[PDB]
């Protein structure tokens, strides 16, 4: 039932102030979480200057930076695999297909496979320390390639054999959940997660290796920090500004054309979020912005309750809130929130 709520004249005002709310939180978000990469975190330093100068805490080596970006990268894959698509997977599997159906994120919008594939492009930019599939001088990539080639390499394909695999599952994911595609993407994610924790981060982290000095390091965890975090959260940042603004061209003057508009902002938005995934640590993680921004499976029912009675303050959390108040405003905002109340089937929804 709240699944199959649609935009109608009569829903059309409020419709219209829950997308403006959750609109401006997701810039709100965007720019605090940019601002403490770039600018201040805590009051103090940057995160950016934190990061990069890896002076006590929580990283006093370069090669602690690398362990985090490696096991950051190992833990989206994993997350891709074993719970974006393995959820939904293996509730079709069990019979409990109505369940499976509901649990993929960005089904709303038919953006499964293009949400889970900018997922591992950002392993993709973290390994290659750039935004443009071009391997950097500075890169981990050029540092494992001058120590073992092979390795390096399998690494490259392995990533690529993953979002290979992702956008070989026919379009959309959400029709497709028991497809041979699944599974392969399955297991493409399992080799690549393996390949990073494993693999690399152990080969890394051996001494023998001469690849694990601040004098190595240091110019790729600077790289990593100037050419890939905070560009993102930059992009990010500009998108949920865009976003917004695109959001208030529909609801000043609704039609069929500015729900289309908006819909194109949504995805222009999601990009370098989702091309975040693979760094999701520090402010991301400690300010709760992730859960605040991409929260997923959403409260459907609750977003319902939220539209007919216009209770905004649910959207909002304070700083001390517990645990439960904390996640029931995130399960009613976000992205895919915006996603609900944009999209219908894969597409945007109509003005009647
Ligand atoms: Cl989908
Ligand atoms: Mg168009
Ligand atoms: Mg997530």
């Amino acid at each position: 039932d709240p699944a199959n709520i649609d935009y109608t004249p009569e829903n059309a005002s409020s419709w219209h102030n829950y997308m403006r709310n959750v609109a401006a939180l997701l810039k709100t978000d965007a720019t605090n979480l940019y601002n403490a990469w770039n600018s201040s975190y805590k009051g103090g330093e940057s995160y950016a200057s934190l990061f990069k100068a890896h002076s006590g805490s929580p990283y006093a080596s370069a090669l602690s930076c690398v362990e985090e970006i490696v096991d950051k990268c190992a833990e989206i894959a994993n997350e891709v695999g074993t719970a974006k698509i393995g959820d939904p997977y293996n509730l079709y599997k069990a019979g409990n297909t109505e369940e499976a159906l509901y649990a993929v994120e960005s089904w709303y919008s038919w953006h499964s496979r293009d949400d889970y594939t900018n997922n591992i492009y950002s392993i993709r930019n973290a390994y290659y320390g750039s935004l443009d599939g071009n391997i950097n001088a500075n890169s981990l990539s050029t540092v494992i390639a001058g120590a073992n080639s092979s390795l390096d390499t399998k690494i490259k394909n392995a990533i690529q054999k993953a979002a290979k695999a992702i956008q070989d599952i026919p379009q959309p994911f959400r029709n497709h959940i028991p497809s041979n595609e699944t599974v392969a993407a399955m297991d493409a994610c399992a080799e690549l997660e393996s390949i990073l924790k494993n693999d690399l981060k152990s080969y890394i982290a051996n001494n023998s290796n001469n690849i694990n000095t601040d004098a190595v390091l240091n110019p790729v965890v600077t790289q990593y920090v100037d050419a890939v975090v905070v560009p993102t959260y930059k992009s990010l940042k500009e998108k949920n500004d865009a976003l917004y603004n695109a959001v208030i061209v529909l609801a000043d003057n609704p039609s069929n054309s500015a729900f289309e508009t908006a819909c194109d902002a949504w995805i222009t938005a999601r990009e370098p979020w989702e091309k975040s995934e693979a760094f999701l640590f520090g402010p991301v993680d400690e300010m709760g912005l992730d859960p605040n921004m991409d929260s997923w499976p959403l409260d459907q029912n609750a977003i319902v309750q939220i539209l007919n009675s216009q209770s905004w303050s649910d959207l909002e959390w304070s700083e001390g809130d517990d645990e439960a108040a904390v996640e029931s405003a995130q399960n009613v905002r976000g992205f895919h929130t915006l996603e609900f109340l944009l999209y219908k089937n894969g597409e945007p929804r109509k003005v009647q």
